[PDB]
């Protein structure tokens, strides 16, 4: 992890916030963004795809910006190149999100600091799916 949170904090984020805006969503089954999104949807999360390059992902309308999402968003999960993250962070702030989650290889210091300064929590170099499995684990077969 790049962030300085504890496993307890991560656990809290995953347990308390169910409204997710997944930036960089993709329809390709083999893409990490698609896998994580499906996993979250299968685990009671309300996931809103965000990508200007696509019009819908996993049977959900996909927006160009998180601001275009009608409903409340608590977590903005990033699947974007680091140099592009600032944009989504500014939008996350405007949207009133609570957390900005930088998936692997998406972290960009300046963007993270801006979010932090605005009051948002930063999760970095972690995977929402991997953390869910690690922290809110369940037996693989019952």
């Amino acid at each position: 992890p790049i962030d300085g949170l504890t496993d307890e904090d991560i656990r809290e984020i995953l347990t308390r916030y169910k409204k997710i805006a997944l930036v960089g969503a993709s329809p390709k089954p083999e893409r990490d963004a698609n896998i994580v999104m499906k996993y979250l949807l299968e685990h009671g999360y309300d996931v809103y795809p965000v990508n200007p390059n696509y019009e819908e992902v996993l049977g959900r309308k996909c927006y160009p910006s998180v601001l275009d999402i009608p409903d409340k968003i608590e977590v903005v999960d990033l699947f974007v190149d680091p140099a592009k993250a600032w944009r989504f962070v500014v939008y996350a702030i405007k949207k009133g999100a609570k957390v900005v989650w930088f998936q692997y290889n998406t972290y960009y210091p300046l963007a993270a600091r801006q979010a932090k300064e605005a009051g948002l929590i930063i999760v970095a170099n972690r995977c929402m799916m991997r953390e869910h499995e690690r922290l809110l684990g369940e037996k693989l077969e019952h």
